DNA sequence: CCGGAGCGTTCAGCGTTCGTTTATCTCCCCCTGGCACTGTCATCTCCGTCAGACCGTCGCA
């Protein structure tokens, strides 16, 4: 519950307008919200649990962390 | 051997007390009316339906 990102309430996106499109798992999902886990019910996809390494930037952008990898 | 006294019950004279009303006196509620420097145009809605149809509407042809 303290880590659900929810699609809904105010001035955000509603049930009624949902979409399979904006309900899907992106690519761009991969360490930043979890593909696998969301309520079953009327609301698939719409609130997303956020993944276990995820961090947030100060504008509210999700960001994941990375090794970085030099010359091999 | 009835006669009287005492006792049981049952009623007519006036004498007081109730049952139910009435208008007057406080406290409160409720509605209409007064305010006189000037003061003369608000308000945020609504977006990431949705899916296509039904329909009238409307300017171009």
């Amino acid at each position: 519950h303290k880590r659900r990102l929810n699609a809904l309430g105010p001035g955000g996106l509603s049930r009624e307008r949902a979409g399979f499109e904006v309900r899907d798992v992106h690519p761009s999902h991969y360490g930043r919200m979890c593909p696998i886990e969301t309520p079953e019910g009327p609301n698939i996809g719409l609130i997303g649990s956020l993944a276990s390494y995820g961090r947030i930037n100060p504008f509210g952008f999700i960001e994941t962390p990375y090794r970085k990898v030099v010359e091999g």
